[PDB]
Protein backbone atom coordinates (compact mmCIF):
# COMPACT_ATOMS: atom_id res chain seq x y z
CA UNK A 1 0.00 0.00 0.00
CA UNK A 2 1.76 3.12 1.48
CA UNK A 3 4.93 3.53 2.88
CA UNK A 4 6.02 3.32 6.11
CA UNK A 5 5.08 5.65 9.30
CA UNK A 6 8.25 8.64 9.29
CA UNK A 7 7.98 8.39 13.15
CA UNK A 8 9.15 4.44 13.29
CA UNK A 9 11.61 4.47 11.12
CA UNK A 10 12.84 8.34 10.85
CA UNK A 11 15.35 8.07 14.15
CA UNK A 12 16.96 4.48 13.05
CA UNK A 13 17.43 6.56 9.81
CA UNK A 14 19.36 9.50 11.03
CA UNK A 15 21.41 7.33 13.45
CA UNK A 16 22.95 4.80 11.30
CA UNK A 17 23.28 7.63 8.58
CA UNK A 18 25.12 9.43 11.05
CA UNK A 19 27.16 6.79 12.04
CA UNK A 20 27.71 6.15 8.33
CA UNK A 21 29.52 9.03 8.10
CA UNK A 22 32.01 9.14 10.54
CA UNK A 23 33.11 5.62 9.97
CA UNK A 24 34.47 7.37 6.46
CA UNK A 25 37.76 8.00 6.18
CA UNK A 26 40.04 10.67 7.21
CA UNK A 27 41.43 10.12 3.80
CA UNK A 28 39.52 9.05 1.51
CA UNK A 29 40.67 7.58 -2.23
CA UNK A 30 39.34 8.56 -5.37
CA UNK A 31 37.24 5.49 -4.57
CA UNK A 32 35.86 5.76 -1.69
CA UNK A 33 34.76 9.28 -2.25
CA UNK A 34 32.68 7.47 -4.96
CA UNK A 35 31.52 4.59 -3.27
CA UNK A 36 30.07 6.83 -0.35
CA UNK A 37 28.62 9.25 -2.81
CA UNK A 38 26.55 6.61 -4.62
CA UNK A 39 25.37 5.09 -1.41
CA UNK A 40 23.90 8.91 0.29
CA UNK A 41 22.47 9.14 -3.98
CA UNK A 42 20.90 6.03 -3.27
CA UNK A 43 19.72 6.70 -0.04
CA UNK A 44 17.37 8.79 -1.94
CA UNK A 45 15.59 6.08 -3.64
CA UNK A 46 14.85 3.88 -0.76
CA UNK A 47 13.55 5.86 2.07
CA UNK A 48 10.04 4.41 2.53
CA UNK A 49 8.19 7.47 2.18
CA UNK A 50 7.53 9.32 -1.16
CA UNK A 51 7.64 13.10 0.10
CA UNK A 52 10.41 11.88 2.29
CA UNK A 53 12.49 10.66 -0.96
CA UNK A 54 11.31 14.52 -3.27
CA UNK A 55 12.41 16.76 -0.53
CA UNK A 56 16.06 14.73 0.00
CA UNK A 57 16.58 14.65 -3.43
CA UNK A 58 15.90 18.10 -3.61
CA UNK A 59 17.88 18.96 -0.64
CA UNK A 60 21.20 17.21 -1.86
CA UNK A 61 20.83 19.44 -5.15
CA UNK A 62 20.77 22.90 -3.59
CA UNK A 63 22.42 24.93 -1.27
CA UNK A 64 24.80 23.43 0.86
CA UNK A 65 22.93 20.52 1.97
CA UNK A 66 23.80 19.69 -2.17
CA UNK A 67 25.95 16.89 -2.43
CA UNK A 68 29.40 17.40 -4.47
CA UNK A 69 32.65 16.43 -4.69
CA UNK A 70 33.94 19.04 -2.15
CA UNK A 71 31.63 17.13 0.90
CA UNK A 72 33.23 13.92 0.23
CA UNK A 73 36.66 15.31 0.79
CA UNK A 74 36.93 14.27 4.34
CA UNK A 75 35.20 12.96 7.23
CA UNK A 76 34.93 16.54 8.84
CA UNK A 77 33.27 17.61 5.59
CA UNK A 78 30.76 14.55 4.99
CA UNK A 79 29.45 14.61 9.02
CA UNK A 80 29.31 18.24 8.65
CA UNK A 81 27.01 17.80 5.05
CA UNK A 82 24.75 14.85 6.65
CA UNK A 83 24.19 17.16 9.99
CA UNK A 84 23.25 19.88 7.57
CA UNK A 85 20.95 17.74 5.86
CA UNK A 86 19.30 16.53 9.10
CA UNK A 87 18.83 19.84 9.79
CA UNK A 88 16.96 20.74 6.50
CA UNK A 89 14.62 18.60 7.27
CA UNK A 90 13.63 19.43 10.63
CA UNK A 91 13.59 23.00 9.14
CA UNK A 92 10.59 21.22 6.69
CA UNK A 93 9.05 19.50 9.53
CA UNK A 94 9.07 23.23 11.28
CA UNK A 95 10.94 21.14 14.31
CA UNK A 96 14.10 22.35 16.26
CA UNK A 97 16.15 20.29 18.46
CA UNK A 98 19.12 23.20 19.22
CA UNK A 99 22.29 21.12 18.74
CA UNK A 100 24.76 22.21 16.98
CA UNK A 101 27.70 20.34 14.74
CA UNK A 102 29.34 20.31 17.96
CA UNK A 103 27.24 18.29 19.78
CA UNK A 104 26.53 15.79 17.37
CA UNK A 105 30.40 15.49 16.87
CA UNK A 106 30.66 14.95 20.68
CA UNK A 107 28.29 12.29 20.06
CA UNK A 108 29.12 9.70 17.18
CA UNK A 109 32.99 10.46 18.33
CA UNK A 110 32.26 8.51 21.42
CA UNK A 111 30.71 5.61 19.46
CA UNK A 112 34.42 5.04 17.58
CA UNK A 113 35.74 1.95 18.33
CA UNK A 114 38.54 2.61 20.94
CA UNK A 115 39.83 -0.93 20.73
CA UNK A 116 42.83 0.31 23.68
CA UNK A 117 43.17 -0.25 27.41
CA UNK A 118 37.67 -5.16 21.20
CA UNK A 119 36.56 -1.80 23.26
CA UNK A 120 36.55 -1.33 27.41
CA UNK A 121 33.33 -1.51 29.05
CA UNK A 122 33.64 1.76 30.79
CA UNK A 123 34.43 2.87 27.35
CA UNK A 124 30.94 1.57 26.00
CA UNK A 125 29.05 3.28 29.25
CA UNK A 126 29.48 6.02 27.89
CA UNK A 127 28.83 5.68 24.32
CA UNK A 128 25.67 3.49 25.60
CA UNK A 129 24.46 6.30 27.54
CA UNK A 130 25.03 8.64 25.07
CA UNK A 131 23.20 6.43 22.54
CA UNK A 132 19.76 6.00 24.60
CA UNK A 133 19.92 9.54 25.60
CA UNK A 134 17.76 11.32 23.19
CA UNK A 135 17.63 15.21 22.51
CA UNK A 136 13.72 16.05 23.26
CA UNK A 137 12.80 18.80 20.79
CA UNK A 138 13.07 22.74 21.85
CA UNK A 139 10.30 25.45 21.53
CA UNK A 140 11.32 28.87 22.43
CA UNK A 141 9.89 30.55 25.81
CA UNK A 142 8.22 32.82 24.70
CA UNK A 143 5.77 30.91 22.95
CA UNK A 144 5.42 28.42 26.31
CA UNK A 145 4.71 31.49 28.17
CA UNK A 146 1.25 31.64 26.06
CA UNK A 147 0.21 28.19 27.77
CA UNK A 148 0.78 28.76 31.74
CA UNK A 149 -2.32 30.43 32.55
CA UNK A 150 -4.04 27.89 30.56
CA UNK A 151 -2.30 24.99 32.17
CA UNK A 152 -2.73 26.43 35.82
CA UNK A 153 -6.65 26.66 35.05
CA UNK A 154 -6.95 22.96 33.93
CA UNK A 155 -5.39 21.84 36.91
CA UNK A 156 -1.70 21.31 36.40
CA UNK A 157 0.05 21.43 39.57
CA UNK A 158 2.94 23.43 41.11
CA UNK A 159 5.58 21.15 40.38
CA UNK A 160 4.95 20.91 36.72
CA UNK A 161 6.40 25.03 36.24
CA UNK A 162 9.68 24.03 37.86
CA UNK A 163 11.68 24.15 34.87
CA UNK A 164 9.85 26.92 33.40
CA UNK A 165 10.58 28.99 36.29
CA UNK A 166 14.46 27.69 36.12
CA UNK A 167 14.37 28.89 32.24
CA UNK A 168 12.30 32.20 33.21
CA UNK A 169 15.46 32.74 35.16
CA UNK A 170 17.66 32.52 32.15
CA UNK A 171 15.76 34.21 29.98
CA UNK A 172 15.23 30.88 28.07
CA UNK A 173 18.41 30.91 26.73
CA UNK A 174 18.78 27.43 25.24
CA UNK A 175 22.83 27.43 25.27
CA UNK A 176 22.70 27.92 28.87
CA UNK A 177 19.76 25.33 29.44
CA UNK A 178 22.17 23.10 27.82
CA UNK A 179 24.78 23.44 30.32
CA UNK A 180 22.40 23.38 33.45
CA UNK A 181 22.91 19.79 35.07
CA UNK A 182 18.82 19.30 35.02
CA UNK A 183 19.22 19.69 31.52
CA UNK A 184 19.75 15.95 31.52
CA UNK A 185 16.33 15.87 33.49
CA UNK A 186 14.32 17.93 30.90
CA UNK A 187 14.89 15.46 27.95
CA UNK A 188 14.76 12.21 30.23
CA UNK A 189 11.50 13.89 31.43
CA UNK A 190 10.11 14.86 28.00
CA UNK A 191 10.91 11.73 26.44
CA UNK A 192 9.32 9.39 28.74
CA UNK A 193 6.23 12.11 28.25
CA UNK A 194 6.71 11.78 24.48
CA UNK A 195 6.69 8.29 24.52
CA UNK A 196 3.77 7.55 26.75
CA UNK A 197 1.50 9.62 24.22
CA UNK A 198 2.83 7.72 21.69
CA UNK A 199 2.14 4.04 23.33
CA UNK A 200 -1.27 5.70 24.49
CA UNK A 201 -2.44 7.53 21.58
CA UNK A 202 -2.94 10.36 23.55
CA UNK A 203 -3.51 13.25 21.31
CA UNK A 204 -1.80 16.49 21.30
CA UNK A 205 -4.70 18.58 20.54
CA UNK A 206 -8.25 18.85 22.29
CA UNK A 207 -10.61 17.34 19.97
CA UNK A 208 -13.86 17.89 21.71
CA UNK A 209 -15.06 19.90 24.59
CA UNK A 210 -14.55 23.81 25.63
CA UNK A 211 -10.75 23.12 25.28
CA UNK A 212 -11.17 21.97 21.84
CA UNK A 213 -7.57 23.28 19.97
CA UNK A 214 -5.49 23.53 22.87
CA UNK A 215 -3.06 21.59 24.03
CA UNK A 216 -4.02 17.99 26.26
CA UNK A 217 -2.89 18.46 29.53
CA UNK A 218 -0.03 15.77 29.07
CA UNK A 219 1.34 18.40 25.92
CA UNK A 220 0.94 21.53 28.42
CA UNK A 221 3.10 19.32 30.59
CA UNK A 222 5.48 18.67 27.64
CA UNK A 223 5.35 22.51 26.73
CA UNK A 224 6.31 23.57 30.50
CA UNK A 225 9.45 21.47 29.88
CA UNK A 226 9.84 23.75 26.78
CA UNK A 227 9.05 20.47 24.54
CA UNK A 228 6.22 19.64 22.43
CA UNK A 229 5.03 16.98 19.89
CA UNK A 230 3.51 20.68 17.63
CA UNK A 231 5.52 21.89 15.44
CA UNK A 232 6.28 26.13 14.57
CA UNK A 233 2.71 26.26 12.55
CA UNK A 234 1.20 24.12 15.07
CA UNK A 235 2.30 26.01 18.56
CA UNK A 236 1.30 29.35 16.61
CA UNK A 237 -2.03 27.81 15.60
CA UNK A 238 -2.51 26.26 19.53
CA UNK A 239 -1.68 29.89 20.94
CA UNK A 240 -3.96 31.39 18.27
CA UNK A 241 -6.58 28.95 20.04
CA UNK A 242 -5.76 29.60 23.38
CA UNK A 243 -6.11 33.37 23.06
CA UNK A 244 -9.68 32.67 21.38
CA UNK A 245 -10.62 30.92 24.53
CA UNK A 246 -9.44 33.59 26.92
CA UNK A 247 -10.56 36.88 24.74
CA UNK A 248 -13.86 35.58 24.56
CA UNK A 249 -13.96 34.70 28.33
CA UNK A 250 -13.25 37.79 29.45
CA UNK A 251 -15.81 39.46 27.47
CA UNK A 252 -18.65 37.14 28.64
CA UNK A 253 -17.86 37.92 32.44
CA UNK B 1 40.93 6.19 13.90
CA UNK B 2 38.77 2.95 13.44
CA UNK B 3 35.44 1.81 12.75
CA UNK B 4 32.41 2.29 15.22
CA UNK B 5 31.10 0.22 17.80
CA UNK B 6 28.97 -1.96 16.35
CA UNK B 7 26.77 -2.67 19.11
CA UNK B 8 25.37 0.90 19.03
CA UNK B 9 24.90 1.57 15.08
CA UNK B 10 23.81 -1.84 14.46
CA UNK B 11 20.15 -1.83 15.80
CA UNK B 12 19.68 1.26 13.88
CA UNK B 13 21.18 -0.06 10.62
CA UNK B 14 18.71 -2.86 11.00
CA UNK B 15 15.25 -1.07 12.12
CA UNK B 16 15.98 1.22 8.97
CA UNK B 17 17.27 -0.85 6.45
CA UNK B 18 14.14 -3.55 6.72
CA UNK B 19 11.92 -0.56 6.94
CA UNK B 20 13.75 0.10 3.41
CA UNK B 21 12.75 -3.45 2.19
CA UNK B 22 8.71 -3.17 3.31
CA UNK B 23 8.55 0.56 1.47
CA UNK B 24 9.70 -1.59 -1.53
CA UNK B 25 6.79 -1.45 -4.31
CA UNK B 26 4.58 -4.86 -4.74
CA UNK B 27 5.36 -4.51 -8.58
CA UNK B 28 8.93 -3.07 -8.87
CA UNK B 29 9.65 -1.32 -11.88
CA UNK B 30 13.06 -2.54 -14.46
CA UNK B 31 13.58 1.01 -12.69
CA UNK B 32 13.02 -0.04 -9.21
CA UNK B 33 14.73 -3.07 -9.23
CA UNK B 34 17.96 -1.45 -10.32
CA UNK B 35 17.90 1.51 -8.17
CA UNK B 36 17.41 -1.02 -4.71
CA UNK B 37 20.14 -3.44 -5.50
CA UNK B 38 22.44 -0.13 -6.21
CA UNK B 39 21.46 0.90 -2.73
CA UNK B 40 22.02 -2.60 -0.99
CA UNK B 41 24.96 -3.09 -2.91
CA UNK B 42 26.63 0.25 -1.65
CA UNK B 43 25.09 -0.55 1.99
CA UNK B 44 28.44 -2.94 1.79
CA UNK B 45 30.66 -0.08 1.06
CA UNK B 46 29.38 2.06 4.40
CA UNK B 47 28.32 -0.09 7.45
CA UNK B 48 31.09 1.75 10.05
CA UNK B 49 33.26 -1.92 10.53
CA UNK B 50 35.53 -3.06 8.10
CA UNK B 51 34.99 -7.01 8.98
CA UNK B 52 31.06 -6.09 8.68
CA UNK B 53 31.82 -4.59 5.33
CA UNK B 54 33.38 -7.93 3.95
CA UNK B 55 31.15 -10.23 5.65
CA UNK B 56 28.14 -8.67 4.29
CA UNK B 57 29.99 -8.70 1.01
CA UNK B 58 30.26 -12.16 1.24
CA UNK B 59 26.79 -12.47 2.12
CA UNK B 60 24.97 -11.16 -0.91
CA UNK B 61 27.61 -13.11 -3.45
CA UNK B 62 26.89 -16.68 -1.90
CA UNK B 63 24.00 -18.85 -0.80
CA UNK B 64 20.66 -17.74 -1.08
CA UNK B 65 21.53 -14.44 0.55
CA UNK B 66 23.19 -13.45 -3.11
CA UNK B 67 21.79 -10.10 -4.12
CA UNK B 68 20.25 -11.11 -7.74
CA UNK B 69 17.57 -10.00 -9.46
CA UNK B 70 15.07 -12.60 -8.45
CA UNK B 71 15.42 -10.90 -4.97
CA UNK B 72 14.30 -7.88 -6.56
CA UNK B 73 11.61 -9.37 -7.82
CA UNK B 74 8.72 -7.87 -5.33
CA UNK B 75 8.35 -6.85 -1.91
CA UNK B 76 7.83 -10.54 -0.70
CA UNK B 77 11.20 -11.61 -2.28
CA UNK B 78 13.00 -8.55 -1.40
CA UNK B 79 11.85 -8.87 2.38
CA UNK B 80 12.43 -12.01 2.89
CA UNK B 81 15.80 -11.99 1.44
CA UNK B 82 17.24 -8.96 4.10
CA UNK B 83 15.33 -11.26 6.78
CA UNK B 84 18.04 -13.79 5.38
CA UNK B 85 20.90 -11.59 5.97
CA UNK B 86 20.11 -10.78 8.88
CA UNK B 87 19.64 -14.23 9.88
CA UNK B 88 23.39 -14.79 8.34
CA UNK B 89 24.76 -12.15 10.77
CA UNK B 90 23.73 -14.03 13.20
CA UNK B 91 24.81 -16.81 12.87
CA UNK B 92 28.27 -15.84 12.24
CA UNK B 93 28.40 -13.96 15.26
CA UNK B 94 26.31 -16.99 17.08
CA UNK B 95 23.66 -15.17 18.51
CA UNK B 96 19.86 -16.34 18.44
CA UNK B 97 16.44 -14.68 18.59
CA UNK B 98 13.99 -16.96 17.24
CA UNK B 99 12.29 -14.94 15.41
CA UNK B 100 10.34 -16.60 12.08
CA UNK B 101 10.43 -14.75 8.79
CA UNK B 102 6.49 -14.18 10.03
CA UNK B 103 7.09 -12.37 12.76
CA UNK B 104 9.35 -10.23 10.82
CA UNK B 105 6.53 -9.59 8.73
CA UNK B 106 3.87 -9.11 11.52
CA UNK B 107 6.02 -6.25 13.02
CA UNK B 108 7.12 -4.34 10.07
CA UNK B 109 3.75 -4.48 8.33
CA UNK B 110 2.49 -2.66 11.27
CA UNK B 111 4.83 -0.10 10.12
CA UNK B 112 2.87 0.87 7.10
CA UNK B 113 1.59 4.08 6.81
CA UNK B 114 -2.08 3.76 6.96
CA UNK B 115 -3.94 6.77 5.71
CA UNK B 116 -7.43 5.76 7.00
CA UNK B 117 -9.92 5.56 9.67
CA UNK B 118 -2.18 10.42 8.09
CA UNK B 119 -2.44 7.41 10.50
CA UNK B 120 -5.16 7.59 13.50
CA UNK B 121 -3.70 7.57 16.77
CA UNK B 122 -4.69 3.95 17.98
CA UNK B 123 -3.10 2.75 14.60
CA UNK B 124 0.35 4.32 15.72
CA UNK B 125 0.24 3.24 19.74
CA UNK B 126 -0.09 -0.57 18.23
CA UNK B 127 3.35 0.74 16.46
CA UNK B 128 4.84 2.24 18.78
CA UNK B 129 4.89 -1.06 20.84
CA UNK B 130 6.39 -3.11 18.12
CA UNK B 131 9.20 -0.62 17.70
CA UNK B 132 9.65 -0.16 21.37
CA UNK B 133 9.64 -4.07 21.98
CA UNK B 134 12.67 -5.68 21.74
CA UNK B 135 13.22 -9.17 21.28
CA UNK B 136 16.34 -10.45 23.49
CA UNK B 137 18.41 -13.37 22.60
CA UNK B 138 17.57 -16.67 23.61
CA UNK B 139 19.62 -19.46 24.96
CA UNK B 140 18.55 -23.51 24.51
CA UNK B 141 17.01 -24.74 28.15
CA UNK B 142 19.65 -27.51 27.87
CA UNK B 143 22.61 -24.82 28.05
CA UNK B 144 21.17 -22.62 30.75
CA UNK B 145 20.38 -26.02 33.08
CA UNK B 146 24.36 -26.18 33.40
CA UNK B 147 23.78 -22.77 35.43
CA UNK B 148 21.49 -23.46 38.04
CA UNK B 149 23.17 -25.07 40.65
CA UNK B 150 25.82 -22.04 40.57
CA UNK B 151 23.08 -19.56 40.69
CA UNK B 152 21.91 -21.34 43.54
CA UNK B 153 24.87 -21.42 45.19
CA UNK B 154 25.93 -17.56 44.41
CA UNK B 155 22.73 -16.69 46.55
CA UNK B 156 20.72 -15.55 43.27
CA UNK B 157 16.80 -16.08 45.73
CA UNK B 158 13.81 -17.66 43.92
CA UNK B 159 12.19 -15.25 42.55
CA UNK B 160 14.64 -15.46 39.77
CA UNK B 161 14.00 -18.91 38.96
CA UNK B 162 10.12 -18.23 37.94
CA UNK B 163 10.44 -18.30 34.35
CA UNK B 164 13.27 -21.02 34.34
CA UNK B 165 10.20 -22.99 35.96
CA UNK B 166 7.74 -21.99 32.94
CA UNK B 167 10.12 -23.26 30.85
CA UNK B 168 11.04 -26.34 31.95
CA UNK B 169 7.64 -27.32 32.04
CA UNK B 170 7.55 -26.38 28.27
CA UNK B 171 10.25 -28.36 27.45
CA UNK B 172 11.93 -25.16 26.60
CA UNK B 173 10.32 -25.21 23.58
CA UNK B 174 10.56 -21.53 22.16
CA UNK B 175 7.52 -21.93 19.61
CA UNK B 176 5.54 -22.28 22.75
CA UNK B 177 7.08 -20.04 25.19
CA UNK B 178 6.75 -17.70 22.57
CA UNK B 179 2.66 -17.89 22.93
CA UNK B 180 3.03 -17.55 26.83
CA UNK B 181 1.38 -14.16 27.81
CA UNK B 182 4.75 -13.77 30.42
CA UNK B 183 6.80 -13.98 26.93
CA UNK B 184 6.24 -10.16 26.80
CA UNK B 185 7.41 -9.65 30.10
CA UNK B 186 10.57 -12.26 29.86
CA UNK B 187 11.39 -9.55 26.66
CA UNK B 188 11.37 -6.61 28.75
CA UNK B 189 13.06 -7.55 32.07
CA UNK B 190 16.00 -9.33 29.65
CA UNK B 191 16.11 -6.09 28.27
CA UNK B 192 15.96 -3.89 30.99
CA UNK B 193 18.99 -6.09 32.30
CA UNK B 194 21.00 -5.93 29.08
CA UNK B 195 20.60 -2.24 29.29
CA UNK B 196 21.60 -1.78 33.17
CA UNK B 197 24.92 -3.96 32.45
CA UNK B 198 25.69 -2.20 29.20
CA UNK B 199 25.10 1.17 30.75
CA UNK B 200 26.87 0.54 33.95
CA UNK B 201 29.93 -1.81 32.55
CA UNK B 202 29.08 -4.79 34.15
CA UNK B 203 30.92 -7.58 32.40
CA UNK B 204 29.37 -10.81 31.44
CA UNK B 205 32.39 -13.08 32.73
CA UNK B 206 33.86 -12.84 36.02
CA UNK B 207 37.24 -11.16 35.98
CA UNK B 208 38.51 -12.33 39.26
CA UNK B 209 38.17 -14.36 42.46
CA UNK B 210 36.92 -17.90 42.80
CA UNK B 211 34.36 -17.62 40.17
CA UNK B 212 36.30 -16.44 37.70
CA UNK B 213 35.24 -17.48 34.43
CA UNK B 214 32.15 -18.20 35.14
CA UNK B 215 28.72 -15.94 34.35
CA UNK B 216 28.40 -13.06 36.56
CA UNK B 217 25.47 -12.86 38.72
CA UNK B 218 23.40 -10.59 36.58
CA UNK B 219 24.66 -12.85 33.31
CA UNK B 220 22.92 -15.22 35.92
CA UNK B 221 19.86 -13.76 35.95
CA UNK B 222 19.36 -12.94 32.26
CA UNK B 223 20.44 -16.90 31.19
CA UNK B 224 17.57 -18.23 34.36
CA UNK B 225 15.17 -16.13 31.69
CA UNK B 226 16.74 -17.78 28.50
CA UNK B 227 18.45 -15.02 27.39
CA UNK B 228 22.29 -14.02 27.42
CA UNK B 229 24.71 -11.73 26.06
CA UNK B 230 26.81 -14.30 25.30
CA UNK B 231 27.51 -16.11 22.14
CA UNK B 232 27.15 -20.22 21.07
CA UNK B 233 31.07 -20.54 22.08
CA UNK B 234 30.87 -18.43 24.75
CA UNK B 235 28.24 -20.08 26.59
CA UNK B 236 29.53 -23.31 26.19
CA UNK B 237 32.96 -21.87 27.16
CA UNK B 238 31.34 -20.43 30.70
CA UNK B 239 29.94 -24.29 30.85
CA UNK B 240 33.16 -25.76 30.97
CA UNK B 241 34.59 -23.45 32.87
CA UNK B 242 31.72 -23.88 35.83
CA UNK B 243 31.81 -27.46 35.37
CA UNK B 244 35.67 -27.25 36.44
CA UNK B 245 35.05 -25.57 39.04
CA UNK B 246 32.06 -27.93 40.54
CA UNK B 247 34.35 -31.49 39.40
CA UNK B 248 37.18 -29.72 41.76
CA UNK B 249 34.98 -28.83 44.41
CA UNK B 250 33.71 -32.53 44.42
CA UNK B 251 37.29 -34.27 44.87
CA UNK B 252 38.54 -31.68 46.95
CA UNK B 253 35.45 -32.23 49.63
C1 LIG C 1 17.24 10.89 5.27
C2 LIG C 1 15.89 11.08 5.99
C3 LIG C 1 14.89 11.94 5.43
C4 LIG C 1 13.66 12.23 6.07
N1 LIG C 1 12.71 13.09 5.45
C5 LIG C 1 11.43 13.22 6.12
C6 LIG C 1 10.49 14.02 5.50
O1 LIG C 1 10.68 14.73 4.46
N2 LIG C 1 9.22 14.04 6.14
C7 LIG C 1 8.91 13.40 7.33
O2 LIG C 1 7.77 13.52 7.82
N3 LIG C 1 9.89 12.66 7.96
C8 LIG C 1 11.12 12.57 7.34
N4 LIG C 1 12.09 11.86 8.00
C9 LIG C 1 11.90 11.49 9.36
C10 LIG C 1 12.05 12.59 10.38
O3 LIG C 1 13.26 13.29 10.04
C11 LIG C 1 12.14 12.15 11.81
O4 LIG C 1 13.16 11.17 12.04
C12 LIG C 1 10.88 11.51 12.39
O5 LIG C 1 9.82 12.51 12.26
C13 LIG C 1 10.96 11.04 13.78
O6 LIG C 1 11.08 12.14 14.70
P1 LIG C 1 11.29 11.90 16.25
O7 LIG C 1 10.95 13.17 16.89
O8 LIG C 1 10.61 10.65 16.67
O9 LIG C 1 12.83 11.58 16.36
P2 LIG C 1 14.10 11.93 15.48
O10 LIG C 1 13.88 13.31 14.95
O11 LIG C 1 14.35 10.84 14.50
O12 LIG C 1 15.30 11.89 16.49
C14 LIG C 1 15.51 12.91 17.43
C15 LIG C 1 16.98 12.97 17.65
O13 LIG C 1 17.57 13.62 16.55
C16 LIG C 1 18.82 14.13 16.92
N5 LIG C 1 19.09 15.26 16.10
C17 LIG C 1 18.26 16.38 15.77
N6 LIG C 1 18.80 17.21 14.93
C18 LIG C 1 20.02 16.64 14.59
C19 LIG C 1 21.04 16.99 13.69
N7 LIG C 1 20.95 18.07 12.91
N8 LIG C 1 22.12 16.12 13.55
C20 LIG C 1 22.15 14.94 14.22
N9 LIG C 1 21.18 14.50 15.12
C21 LIG C 1 20.17 15.50 15.25
C22 LIG C 1 18.72 14.39 18.45
O14 LIG C 1 19.89 13.91 19.03
C23 LIG C 1 17.43 13.80 18.86
O15 LIG C 1 17.57 12.90 19.96
C24 LIG C 1 13.42 11.56 7.37
C25 LIG C 1 14.41 10.72 7.93
C26 LIG C 1 15.61 10.46 7.26
C27 LIG C 1 16.59 9.52 7.93
C1 LIG D 1 23.98 -4.86 7.43
C2 LIG D 1 24.61 -5.06 8.82
C3 LIG D 1 25.75 -5.92 8.97
C4 LIG D 1 26.35 -6.22 10.22
N1 LIG D 1 27.48 -7.08 10.29
C5 LIG D 1 28.10 -7.22 11.59
C6 LIG D 1 29.23 -8.02 11.66
O1 LIG D 1 29.70 -8.71 10.71
N2 LIG D 1 29.85 -8.05 12.93
C7 LIG D 1 29.38 -7.42 14.08
O2 LIG D 1 29.99 -7.55 15.16
N3 LIG D 1 28.21 -6.69 14.00
C8 LIG D 1 27.61 -6.58 12.76
N4 LIG D 1 26.43 -5.88 12.70
C9 LIG D 1 25.76 -5.52 13.92
C10 LIG D 1 25.03 -6.63 14.62
O3 LIG D 1 24.27 -7.33 13.61
C11 LIG D 1 24.09 -6.21 15.71
O4 LIG D 1 23.14 -5.24 15.29
C12 LIG D 1 24.74 -5.59 16.94
O5 LIG D 1 25.67 -6.59 17.46
C13 LIG D 1 23.83 -5.13 18.01
O6 LIG D 1 23.19 -6.24 18.66
P1 LIG D 1 22.08 -6.02 19.77
O7 LIG D 1 21.97 -7.30 20.46
O8 LIG D 1 22.37 -4.77 20.52
O9 LIG D 1 20.79 -5.69 18.92
P2 LIG D 1 20.31 -6.03 17.46
O10 LIG D 1 20.81 -7.40 17.15
O11 LIG D 1 20.70 -4.92 16.53
O12 LIG D 1 18.74 -5.99 17.53
C14 LIG D 1 18.01 -7.03 18.14
C15 LIG D 1 16.70 -7.08 17.43
O13 LIG D 1 16.90 -7.71 16.18
C16 LIG D 1 15.69 -8.23 15.72
N5 LIG D 1 15.98 -9.35 14.89
C17 LIG D 1 16.84 -10.46 15.12
N6 LIG D 1 16.92 -11.28 14.11
C18 LIG D 1 16.14 -10.70 13.11
C19 LIG D 1 15.88 -11.04 11.78
N7 LIG D 1 16.43 -12.11 11.19
N8 LIG D 1 15.10 -10.16 11.02
C20 LIG D 1 14.67 -8.99 11.54
N9 LIG D 1 14.89 -8.56 12.86
C21 LIG D 1 15.62 -9.58 13.56
C22 LIG D 1 14.85 -8.50 17.00
O14 LIG D 1 13.56 -8.02 16.76
C23 LIG D 1 15.62 -7.93 18.11
O15 LIG D 1 14.84 -7.04 18.92
C24 LIG D 1 25.75 -5.57 11.41
C25 LIG D 1 24.62 -4.73 11.27
C26 LIG D 1 24.07 -4.46 10.01
C27 LIG D 1 22.88 -3.52 9.96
Amino acid sequence: HNGLITKIWGTAGWTFNHAVTFGYPLNPTSDDKRRYKNYFISLGDVLPCRLCRESYKKFITTGKTALTNEVLRNRHTLTKWFYDVHNAVNNKLEVDYGLSYEDVVNKYESFRAKCGKVTPLDHKAFSFKKLYYMDAPIVSLDKVENFVRIARMRGISDKYFAFLELATVLNGDFNELKKQSSWEYRNKYAQKKIRHMRENAIPSIEEQGYWKGTPTIDELKLLLFLASNLNRTEVNDAINNVERLESTHYIEN
